[PDB]
């Protein structure tokens, strides 16, 4: 398992994951910014969440605005780190799996 969950946010609005498609993370990643989340923290997010090492969240754009922006669903192994859906592209936005914890959101 990788010590932390490593988002690097290219865009000029702030990115969070849904769990479980509802419900906002503690931890979302600022515009132009990458943040890296201990890896006990995210098992915790997920708690209640996971089955078979597996836990599903909704990334969305602009999460401290009025109108957020749904990008796509993806699934990680809470042991790997895996990230299943290596990329999304939805509403002008495209997110990267770069490795095991660690992905990109792009503008485009």
């Amino acid at each position: 398992a990788p010590a932390y969950l490593t988002t690097h946010n290219r865009t000029g609005e702030e990115s969070n994951a849904y769990i479980a498609g509802s419900i906002p993370s503690l931890y979302p990643t600022a515009a132009y910014s990458t943040n890296q989340v201990y890896w006990n923290l995210v098992r915790l997010a997920c708690y209640g969440h996971t089955t078979n090492g597996q836990c599903p969240a909704l990334i969305k754009m602009a999460t401290n605005t009025a109108n957020p922006i749904d990008i796509g669903y993806v699934t990680m192994d809470l042991n790997t780190g895996d990230i299943t859906p290596k990329t999304l592209s939805a509403k002008g936005y495209s997110l990267r799996v770069i490795g095991p914890g660690e992905a990109e959101i792009t503008k485009n």
